[PDB]
């Protein structure tokens, strides 16, 4: 595997230096680098098991056997004298920049996983490009460099959540010893909504500082691969031009589906438009059942909305049911409104939306109910989160070769390679992955570091960590209890589970016996835990070290071993005992023994 | 090691029944046990390695090799033929019930402990006695069933804390766009006690339920060890009698010191008292520099009271000064004031406290800096938090033979086993040992099972992963950064370190750069992480799950190969990467790539 490792770094490398951490000679060449500016990979040998085979190899691309050996873009360029020789002559400076390309990485697309795996290329000296464009949506909205998550995800979502949560935080605050009164207190809409703009600003604007000074170049302009090493760059001016790269990262993400349905393009919006809405939307209709449909909800209602989500099935297809029903159950006990097996026909306008007074307009939802009743009720916002998907064929010219699945997602090797060789896709586009913005990062930061810096490691995909931050939030790491059945059998699995209540509902008189975790666990293998689920505040928090404890293959003995941390939601997962097949109730009382 | 295991098993087991869960007269037994409401211990042979050699090991004490046996008190009583017989014969009660002692179990003391112990043990037919007797604080104050946590100590702490991280909710919501005015809202100290106080009163009948339903026996009574199975109680009447009792666990606790000073029994206060304090504490010294010292001045200061902490020398002593240091920094930044390097000589009384209209008196506290300056200043509260200490003179008489360390702390085996071989240990006295709540439970819950279920299971008391509940949360697992130093020398240790910032801080405009985590590592032991460490909020939620990976040996490649969950504070233990010995700050901005 050495030989073929060699040659896979050298040829993909933008500028490496083979190197040992005892070498004198090979400081001088370090410290010349450093003084030049000049970024590379570096990789020492001696602290490496096939060193001393990398070494012998090594003779195959540059005829010598020692350290330091320097290439640029898959040429050796020489030994501490050679390199040396560049940099008195003035040649160096050149010789690190010769290219046959433009770039030695372009990433189309500046979200997530694009700027991780740019920023960490260039620290490597791969010269690196990110291309960012932001489409608007129908109604016209767009936004700044950082993706998905930054601008109209997980991070204005959460922020609307902690609003949403500090409702409860008043209403807790009075029975803790506080004098206020949750009863005349208000929410205005659009001061939360400056607050957060002004925080994704200053993310906007901490991206494009932090690419200029990793001398990453940042282009806002359209990208289309026309070719293995062409990238088709549109401009705000409408200037269609083309850059060169040699390694392509395909990173552009997914957008909102819209159904097919009279009006709802025309006066619905999605979850890109809420999060920087200058109106307030008041009485709501959430059409959709995915975690952003009831995220969404959940804070509106927090902050007072009347809100209704339109069900066509049931809650958070693809996770465990019995849990998702418990979110939802939450839901409908404070505020929100279900209309369950139920689907919109049309959204006609009733008042078009007030740009000055910063006011809603007003629709008409026509729909229908599995049983046959008519759905027809007023709403001033419709939200439509009926999924999300790739627009590739904007993207890449059908000619270049990247394989597609039916769904539009890029077909990708365990390595994120497409089926043109020099191209990579990492993200919500990379199919059968999980959509998620840690995944995305860790995917790209992971790549960058095999193309330019000669590292093997893979990304690992398995038993990746979730939380839906809903009302009550809900963590998960591993299977459902469904999947572990279907893939295990009945027999094969044990299901560990409590109640329980956080210290701070007591005071506050919240609920006994709703928040709920499980372990999921497969008897025939030392009852080794394949999922975990929890129901409760800060679920993601809670969730997260276990996470490594499962990667690590922990079992519930490994849970039962560990030692409660007093007095917090997670100790409960030290304790458990009543097991599903017992027919023991999982309700727990405040203190029993 | 199978005789010696089943010889101690059948010895201290008060009934025990030998079976295999596919044998019809394993089941007929259970069915006659569990029909005249007869609790026993099972030991299933056939989910044993050693279940054969234990079937030959029975025949020693009832000449069988054959299931069922069912032993009580150490005699074999019979095969499935002979229980069926005394069951007939209206035999069975008197048989089971017969003891040389009032009980198999006499639990001294009932808290955390003591309480998880005697319920545990009931559940295995042993007779058990819980003993709980409070002698009141000098200025009167008492509680109820349940011990130092549920009535002084975590229980109330952490609610009081969360009256007090409910402050900066409030501050919070005015930015997140609710319409409160923080500066318009006050807190009532006793509105907030008597919530606290209702809860603790739940707590406390929840507990007799608890005791009531498992058939164990509670005396509110204080007791002493007179001879290795003799109790000698005292009632609330001061009637004193002795009962008898096969096996003793001692798990009477700790009660707060006071200095050798005038005024300091008679003024000051301790955490015994503030929990339950009638009238609200105004201006506070706080004297110490414990947990406890902390945690009580950080939620009384947010609480909107002008605090004072006197620290002797240094916070925490015991816990990573680094980390220590950073706690301290936050309090001293938000409203809590250091009297350093200072220590009391006087506290003179100015007001008595006043009964009728629930004020605090007032006080004049002398006192000396190291710097030669006196301290005087006048508090109406002044609360000692200077360390505590087991009263076991008390508790048992010398001649019994129970050895004591230089503390006062109870030298117990690795099975909480005293120098008296029925006599055992757990909690807060058993020298050497965490003091903390969950140690206790799973100790004596695990010792339960010992005596009188033949487990062998050991409490594990390494890695105990804490929180420290002050106004921003330290939770931590595993060494100290110079501990680990001490242990395996500096070039042996990496420690990987970031800030961060919550989320929620952002649009709260709280600060950069003050939350912080590291993972201190061992370089020789494949990056084993030897302890792990946070400053930020939710600490102990964050904290639990990693504890789980720690006891599995969790290593930084462990940490690195796991996906975060965005947006958390925890996520960021997944991408650390910005070592001590590189000297790079460890601060962070908003978004970089
Ligand atoms: C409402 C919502 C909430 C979410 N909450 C969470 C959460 O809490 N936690 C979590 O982990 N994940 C969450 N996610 C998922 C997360 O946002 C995504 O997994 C992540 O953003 C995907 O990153 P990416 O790099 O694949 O794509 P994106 O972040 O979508 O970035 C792709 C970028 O490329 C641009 N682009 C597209 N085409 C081109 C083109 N031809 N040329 C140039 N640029 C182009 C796009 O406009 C965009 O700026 C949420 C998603 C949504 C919608
Ligand atoms: C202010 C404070 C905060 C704390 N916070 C936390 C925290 O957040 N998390 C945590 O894990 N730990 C915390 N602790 C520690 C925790 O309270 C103890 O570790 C735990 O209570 C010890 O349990 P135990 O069973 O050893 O003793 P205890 O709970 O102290 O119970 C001993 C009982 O026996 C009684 N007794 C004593 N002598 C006799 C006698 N002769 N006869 C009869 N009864 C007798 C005592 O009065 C008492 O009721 C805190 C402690 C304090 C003081
Ligand atoms: C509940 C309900 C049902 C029908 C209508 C309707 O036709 C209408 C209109 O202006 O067309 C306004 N509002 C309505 N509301
Ligand atoms: C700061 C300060 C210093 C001394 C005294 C004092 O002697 C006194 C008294 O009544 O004795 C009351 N209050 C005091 N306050
Ligand atoms: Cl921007
Ligand atoms: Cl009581
Ligand atoms: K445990
Ligand atoms: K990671
Ligand atoms: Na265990
Ligand atoms: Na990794």
């Amino acid at each position: 595997g050495t030989s073929q490792w060699l040659r896979k770094t050298v040829d993909s490398a933008a500028v490496i230096l083979f190197s040992k951490t005892t070498c004198p000679y090979c400081k001088k060449v370090k410290d010349v680098l450093a003084e030049a500016k000049i970024k590379h990979a570096t990789i020492e040998l001696d602290q490496l098991s096939n060193g001393s085979a990398i070494q012998k190899c090594l003779a195959s691309f540059s005829k010598i056997e020692t350290v330091p050996q320097m290439f640029v873009r898959g040429k050796f360029i020489g030994d501490s004298q050679t390199v040396l020789k560049y940099y008195s002559n003035d040649e160096l400076a050149g010789i690190v920049n010769e290219s046959k390309y433009d770039y030695d990485l372009i990433v189309i697309g500046g979200g997530s996983g694009g700027l991780a795996a740019g920023k960490e290329a260039a620290k490597y000296g791969a010269k690196t490009a990110v291309l960012d464009y932001v489409e608007p949506t129908p109604i016209g909205t767009t936004w700044g460099l950082g993706g998905t998550c930054v601008n109209v995800g997980c991070i204005p979502k959460k922020l609307m959540h902690q609003a949403g949560l500090l409702s409860h935080a008043l209403e807790d605050a009075e029975h803790f010893g506080w004098s206020l009164d949750r009863s005349k207190i208000s929410h205005n809409w659009s001061t939360m909504v400056e607050g957060v703009q002004s925080h994704i600003g200053s993310l906007n604007w901490g991206y494009k500082v932090a690419l200029r000074d990793n001398q990453v170049t940042y282009l806002n302009a359209k990208g289309r691969l026309i070719s293995p090493h062409e990238v088709q760059i549109t401009d705000k001016n409408q200037k269609v031009s083309t850059i060169t790269g040699n390694k392509i990262i395909l990173a552009t993400g997914e957008r909102p589906k819209y159904p097919e349905i009279p009006g709802a393009v025309e006066y619905g919006i999605t979850s890109d438009d809420l999060f920087s809405l200058p109106y307030f939307p008041g009485k709501t209709l959430v059409i959709g059942a995915s975690y952003v449909a009831l995220e969404c909800a959940g804070f509106l209602a927090s902050l007072g909305g009347d809100v209704t989500v339109m069900v066509r099935s049931i809650l958070l297809r693809g996770f465990d049911q019995q849990m998702a029903e418990k979110v939802g159950d939450y839901m409908e006990n404070h505020g929100v409104k279900f209309a369950k097996l139920c689907v919109p026909d049309e959204i006609k306008q009733l008042k078009v939306v007030d740009t000055e007074n910063n006011k809603p307009g007003l629709l008409l939802v026509k729909g229908h109910y599995t049983d046959g009743k008519k759905f027809e009720e007023e709403f001033e916002t419709v939200i439509f989160a009926v999924g999300r998907e790739p627009q590739l064929s904007k993207v890449l010219c059908e000619t270049v070769g990247v394989k597609l699945d039916k769904n539009g997602r890029v077909v990708c090797t365990d390595d994120e390679q497409t089926t043109v060789s020099n191209v990579y896709a990492i993200g919500d586009i990379n199919a059968g992955k999980p959509q998620l913005t840690p995944v995305a990062i860790q995917a790209g930061r992971y790549l960058a570091r095999r193309l330019f810096a000669g590292a093997t490691e893979l990304t690992d995909y398995s038993n990746v960590a979730t939380t839906v931050f809903t009302p009550l939030e809900y963590g998960a790491c591993g299977l459902s209890e469904e999947d572990a059945i279907e893939k295990y059998g009945d027999k094969d699995i044990e299901v560990y589970h409590s109640n329980f209540k956080p210290l701070e509902w007591t005071v506050a008189h919240r609920e006994d016996n709703v928040c709920y975790m499980k372990l999921v666990c497969r008897k025939s293998d030392n009852m080794r835990v394949l999922g975990l689920h929890v129901l409760g505040p800060n679920a993601g928090e809670i969730t997260q070290g276990y996470a490594v404890a499962i990667k690590m293959g922990a079992t519930k003995a490994d849970f039962d071993r560990t030692i409660g941390i007093h007095p917090t939601c997670s100790e409960t997962f030290t304790t458990l005992h009543v097991t599903k097949k017992s027919g023991v109730s999982p309700i727990v009382s405040g203190c029993c023994g």
